[PDB]
């Protein structure tokens, strides 16, 4: 968790953001930062949604370990996630309201990846 | 290809727009439309990273098929793709140029998805 003042610059930063987190593709968490301070809308059925997302999220994630692909996204109607890889046993998931700012999430995980990448 | 009308709609509508295309989980394309008219940049690059996508997209795409996940994005430095599910064995393939539009080819998607789902 020296990632874990990186994982809540993205979520400063990004308008809409729920969670910032490194995953293992061994489908463990490593660490998080989440939205406290409730957004005007109401998270819940996000919440519901990012939980139901989590398996989906690890398989397409497994993609990211190619030379090829940088960058993936798996969303539902509420919640919109971006993964960027951080090594061969780890990524990082950046998971906003589907109302958020998709594009400056976008850019702020390409920037804070190598950051994290460092911490390892 | 019915669709083709469809297909090429989303590639005139959307900046930076390489490929539109039907896509089976079987792994056989079914139908497509290709930019023609080179854009002011070089696409060479570009689709080397799409030829090079073409295994990562379809294994991210089987998230398509549960009901949570509604689009799924798989990008390169160079390519951006967005798909959404047409039917249990079908899945809409848009691919676009990393300098492309890439929230205005997510909306056109969206939008076109239906009227895809409405030629089978
Ligand atoms: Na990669
Ligand atoms: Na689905």
């Amino acid at each position: 968790m020296s990632f874990r003042t990186h994982l809540e610059s993205v979520v400063n930063q990004v308008e809409g953001a729920l969670a910032c987190s490194v995953m293992g593709f061994d489908g463990i968490s490593v660490d998080t930062f989440q939205k406290d301070e409730s957004a005007e809308l109401d998270l819940n059925g996000a919440w519901v949604e990012y939980a139901n997302l989590l398996t989906q999220l690890r398989n397409a994630a497994e993609t990211l370990k190619t030379g090829t692909v940088s960058e993936v996204s798996v969303n539902s109607e509420k919640v919109l996630t971006v993964m960027r890889l951080v090594s061969p046993d780890y990524f990082l998931v950046l998971a906003l309201h589907a109302d958020g700012n998709f594009g400056k999430g976008r850019y702020v995980l390409r920037v804070t990846a190598p950051k994290v990448r460092a911490e390892l």
